[PDB]
């Protein structure tokens, strides 16, 4: 009944990827109980760095990546939650079911991608793990692995960037294409995409 109705909490920033330097690797910036308040709250008073953001809510973990000022995600991970901020929640700037995507005004200390426009097709795709996975661009929004792999390792990096070979973003991974579990071709949604919904 309406007394009892819950709210729904915030996605929270738990880590980032960090690929500042010669070697990418995952960051953990909050704990599972500290993740689990500050979901209800809204309240993040931790410092944000970086371009890909690890990002979870009481129930799923899945990656974020920032280009040109606005945090990027997938509606499968996020719904229509907002994220939590240093001065509280903060509503989604946009929200596409039909493209799967959301996004958020990026977080104060962020650092953006640049959307891609060499037109090239040697991709690399970015993981929680801090994985960067060669990929065949094949099509608007399909690529291939160069080496296949289980689902299991791009299992919580949707979210997360297909970069080109100059560290542009070209799309924003959404979907694998799974034969008999393992991964041989990925979905994106291509920055083209996301610079129409600007
Ligand atoms: C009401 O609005 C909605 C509601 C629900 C929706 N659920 C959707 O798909 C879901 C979620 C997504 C997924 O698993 N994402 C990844 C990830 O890591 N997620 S996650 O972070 O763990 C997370 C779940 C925590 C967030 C990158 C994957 C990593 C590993 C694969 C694991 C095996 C799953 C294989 C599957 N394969 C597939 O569907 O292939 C088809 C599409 C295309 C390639 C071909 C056929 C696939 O990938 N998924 C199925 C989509 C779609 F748009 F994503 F499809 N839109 C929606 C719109
Ligand atoms: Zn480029």
């Amino acid at each position: 009944h309406m007394a009892s109705m819950k709210k729904k909490g915030s996605v929270v920033i738990v880590g980032r990827i960090n690929l500042s330097g010669d070697t990418a690797y995952a960051q953990q910036t909050r704990g599972e109980e500290g993740c689990q308040e500050t979901s209800q709250t809204g309240r993040d008073k931790n410092q944000v760095e970086g371009e890909v953001q690890i990002v979870s809510t009481a129930t799923q973990t899945f990656l974020a990546t920032s280009i040109n000022g606005v945090l990027w995600t997938v509606y499968h991970g996020a719904g229509t939650r907002t994220i939590a901020s240093p001065k509280g929640p903060v509503t989604q700037m946009y929200t596409n079911v039909d493209k799967d995507l959301v996004g958020w005004q990026a977080p104060q200390g962020s650092r953006s991608l640049t959307p891609c426009t060499c037109g090239s097709s040697d991709l690399y795709l970015v993981t929680r793990h801090a994985d960067v996975i060669p990929v065949r661009r094949r099509g608007d929004s399909r690529g291939s692995l160069l080496s296949p792999r289980p689902i299991s390792y791009l299992k919580g990096s949707s979210g997360g960037p297909l970069l080109c070979p100059a560290g542009h973003a070209v799309g924003i991974f959404r979907a694998a294409v799974s034969t008999r579990g393992v991964a041989k071709a990925v979905a994106f949604i291509p920055v083209e995409s996301l610079e129409t919904t600007m």
